[PDB]
């Protein structure tokens, strides 16, 4: 019953236009304790106990849950003005949207991620769904991980072959996030199809590097998809090898 934190009136929300289309996602005005009206976004879908447990995250690189309204079960998250990092990176590469990114920016959000991730492996929390699409950026553009808790090609060879998941198959899939920053949005493995990347890993082969990325990080996104999940770094180590890279640039 205590569990009554994380839910939040519904007559404090106001929904309004899809943001995108499992179930819906809305923008909305979330009414704070404070007074003061928040935007926010808004996903519709036990299942409090995740999401209380979700709402006392507290990093700068993790999205803050708000709370829950239900039986129509619905999650609050801040809405974020610039939106995910995948459609950032992509718009980099045309006129009227950002500027291009230099290596040392795409380094940062890499490192943002990492903190994030190694926040969450801290508290046992698998993402499960990690990808550039699913990273948000701030108003002050820091990164920050969010959709974890609640893609063929973000997934692990041992999590295509079983059931199993684990940290490490969130270590893989941060390493395609970091060839995603990279190659500055490009669709994972070009030339292969879905349903043939089990039978492609299973070979060995891998993301291969991007043509102007330096050796010392493809190194790092390279040892995120070693076909034993233990050889594969943690988070606080992936994080401590990009900071020092960014360091030394
Ligand atoms: N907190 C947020 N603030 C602003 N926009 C958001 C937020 N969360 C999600 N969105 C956007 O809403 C749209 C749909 O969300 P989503 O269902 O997460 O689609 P997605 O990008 O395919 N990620 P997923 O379905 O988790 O793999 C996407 O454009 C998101 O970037
Ligand atoms: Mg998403």
């Amino acid at each position: 019953n205590k569990l009554e934190d994380v839910v939040i009136d519904r007559n404090l929300l106001i929904l309004g236009k899809i943001l995108g289309e499992f179930g819906s996602v809305m923008e909305g005005n979330l009414k704070q304790e404070d007074g003061t009206s928040l935007k926010v976004a808004v996903k519709t879908m036990e299942f409090l106990s995740e999401a209380a447990c979700m709402k006392d995250f507290s990093h700068p690189n993790v999205i803050r849950l708000l709370g829950v309204c239900i039986p129509k079960p619905m999650v609050i998250l801040p809405f974020m003005k610039y939106g995910d990092l995948h459609t950032y990176l992509l718009y980099s590469r045309l006129e009227t949207g950002p500027k291009h990114i230099p290596l040392q920016t795409l380094l940062k959000f890499m490192v943002d991620i990492a903190l994030g991730m190694e926040y969450l492996s801290n508290r046992n929390f698998l993402h499960r769904d990690l990808a550039a699409r699913n990273c948000m950026l701030r108003d002050d553009m820091t990164v920050c991980v969010a959709d974890f808790g609640l893609p063929v090609k973000w997934i692990a060879i041992e999590s295509l072959a079983d059931r199993v998941y684990t940290s490490k198959s969130d270590v893989w899939a941060f390493g395609v996030t970091m060839w995603e920053i990279a190659t500055r949005g490009m669709t994972p493995y070009p030339g292969v199809q879905n349903h043939e990347m089990y039978d492609y890993l299973l070979h060995g082969h891998r993301l291969k590097q991007p043509e102007d990325c330096l050796d010392e990080l493809y190194e790092i996104m390279y040892s995120c998809w070693r076909t034993d999940p233990l050889d594969r770094p943690t988070f606080s180590v992936l994080r401590l090898q990009l900071e020092k890279l960014l360091e030394s640039l």
